[PDB]
């Protein structure tokens, strides 16, 4: 979402989000760090290719051709500089000159020491309470963004972790068609299409970087949850990490975990989808979680089996037409979980990633809310590790990631919505250890 210095009347009217780095001559003298060599203000490239017919409302949604409905000029950085004003470094690099390499290791959360587990939990809890230094979130769509009087930007501050929740919400929210009309919901800029894995990859990368800055620990890394154990229970739902079940309400988190104190954002779909507003930073109810608790649905009462992961990693094509939740023999659709682990589509089956969400039978298994449950982080780093292992095994073959006719938001050159600065699926479709500054300490079934 947008840098706080671009969430202004002036930037929104100029169409330019090219903030100063730190200037030596007045405002606007160091846009994008052009006074050093770090970058320059340029016209943004957004994907212009056609999408699948499933979305019939071109012209109606701010997420189309992201970010062109808000800005048409942004910072393009030189070399291995990066960031909204080119003031930081590309993934894998540090130093004032972005020339020292860093490789952090994402580890199984259960393999961490006692103090590392406690450090992780406290860091998450700190991220939930600490204001994001850079980004603010819109509470209104683009026509109402400058407020009732036209001079009051409708943006709020938000914590580092709630920004993580909000961006996921925004990628899945329904298209608002107007007061009195039913919002359109067969749209999803981050699920049910090729962009699913690269979207969630950047999602994690952005949270990890914000927490590194927040902790001033450049090597801080996010652990993972191997949910592919076939278990009846959530083996990370203990009070020293992520929280066990409350003995006073089977759907709440134990009061002996800090996560029982968390309150969720974005739980007012009734307001957003009838008034045309957006999720704001005001929190509401507690996390609901009831692992294996969905008695109405026995197939989401057990986590995936270890051979489900080994089978989905045999699927050698990243995606297949129609690049949607009913693709067959699609690695993306298999690990997302709409196919069985062999690649066969079946509308009645939930597996791998989808199954892990639904297993939680609560906040973590509702699409507009699921990052509110911090198990989301660990669930998706494991999903990302499977993706990365696939990238290594099939030499990151992006040829099947479609350029056209994917569901809207899922064309290969689409800037993943609503991430800032603009970043395409292509930029995430690379093996992580040599291109993004992280790797997984993990072993695969075999
Ligand atoms: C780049 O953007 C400027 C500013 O317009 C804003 O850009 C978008 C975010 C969109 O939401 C517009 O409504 C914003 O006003 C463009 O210049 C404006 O062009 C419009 C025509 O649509 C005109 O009515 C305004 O008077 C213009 N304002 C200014 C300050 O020039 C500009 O055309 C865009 N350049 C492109 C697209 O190449
Ligand atoms: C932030 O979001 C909440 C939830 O949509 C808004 O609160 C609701 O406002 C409507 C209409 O004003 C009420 O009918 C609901 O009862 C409210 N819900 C709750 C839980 O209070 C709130 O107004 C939003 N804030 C801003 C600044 O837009
Ligand atoms: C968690 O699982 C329970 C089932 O164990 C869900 O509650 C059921 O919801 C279905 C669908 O609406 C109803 O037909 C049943 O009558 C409900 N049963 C009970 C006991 O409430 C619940 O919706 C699930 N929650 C989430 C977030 O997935
Ligand atoms: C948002 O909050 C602003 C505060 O800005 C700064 O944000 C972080 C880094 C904290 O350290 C905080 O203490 C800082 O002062 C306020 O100035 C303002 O009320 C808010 N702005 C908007 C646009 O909502
Ligand atoms: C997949 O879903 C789309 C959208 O409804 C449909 O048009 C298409 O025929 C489906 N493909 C199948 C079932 O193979
Ligand atoms: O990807 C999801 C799948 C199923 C349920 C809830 C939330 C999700 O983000
Ligand atoms: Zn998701
Ligand atoms: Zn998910």
């Amino acid at each position: 979402q947008f840098p706080r210095q671009c969430a202004t009347v002036e930037a929104l009217r100029s169409g330019m989000c090219c903030p100063d780095l730190s200037p030596v001559s007045g405002p606007g003298t160091d846009r994008c760090g052009s006074s050093s060599g770090r970058g320059r203000c340029e016209a943004v490239t957004a994907d212009s290719r056609p999408h699948s017919p499933q979305y019939p409302h071109d012209g109606r949604d701010d997420r189309e051709v992201w970010p062109l409905r808000f800005f048409n000029r942004t910072c393009h950085c030189n070399g291995n500089f990066s960031g909204h004003n080119c003031g930081t470094c590309r993934p894998g690099w540090r130093g004032a000159a972005c020339d020292q390499r860093v490789l952090i290791v994402r580890r199984n959360l259960l393999d961490l020491s006692k103090e590392e587990k406690n450090h992780f939990v406290r860091a998450l809890d700190m991220a939930k309470r600490t204001t994001h230094p850079l980004f603010v979130i819109a509470t209104r769509r683009s026509e109402e963004i400058l407020g009732p009087d036209g001079n009051t930007p409708q943006f709020e501050n938000i914590s580092i972790y709630n920004y993580f929740v909000w961006t996921h919400y925004y990628s899945v929210k329904k298209t608002f068609l107007g007061v009195g009309q039913e919002s359109f919901g067969e749209v999803d800029f981050s699920h049910e299409g090729p962009a699913f894995l690269t979207w969630h990859r950047y999602h994690l990368l952005r949270l990890e970087k914000d927490m590194q800055e927040m902790l001033q620990e450049p090597s801080f890394s996010l652990p993972y949850w191997n949910f592919a154990t076939g278990k009846n229970v959530c083996d990370i739902c203990t009070d020293d990490l992520m929280g066990s079940r409350s003995n006073f309400d089977s759907t709440l988190i134990s009061p002996n975990s800090v996560f029982s104190q968390w309150r969720v954002v974005c739980d007012s779909l009734e307001d957003y989808d009838t008034l045309g507003t957006l999720c704001n930073s005001t929190e509401d109810g507690p996390i609901r979680r009831n692992p294996a608790g969905n008695v109405a649905r026995p197939m989401v009462q057990r986590l995936p089996e270890p051979q489900d992961v080994a089978q989905c990693l045999e699927v050698g094509l990243f995606d297949t037409p129609p690049f949607y939740s009913n693709s067959t023999n699609s690695f993306r659709n298999t690990v997302e979980g709409f196919s069985d682990p062999t690649g066969k589509y079946d509308p009645a089956v939930s597996s791998l990633h989808n199954l892990a969400h639904l297993f939680l039978n609560g906040t973590g298994g509702q699409v507009h809310l699921s990052p509110n449950d911090p198990i989301f982080v660990l669930l998706h780093t494991f999903t990302d590790a499977v993706f990365d292992e696939w990238l290594r095994r099939y030499n990151a073959d992006i040829s099947t990631f479609p350029l056209e006719n994917a569901p809207i938001g899922h064309n290969r050159q689409y800037n993943m919505v609503p991430f800032w600065p603009p970043v395409t699926n292509t930029e995430m479709f690379v093996t992580a250890p040599d291109n993004l500054g992280y790797t997984y300490e993990i072993q695969w079934p075999s």
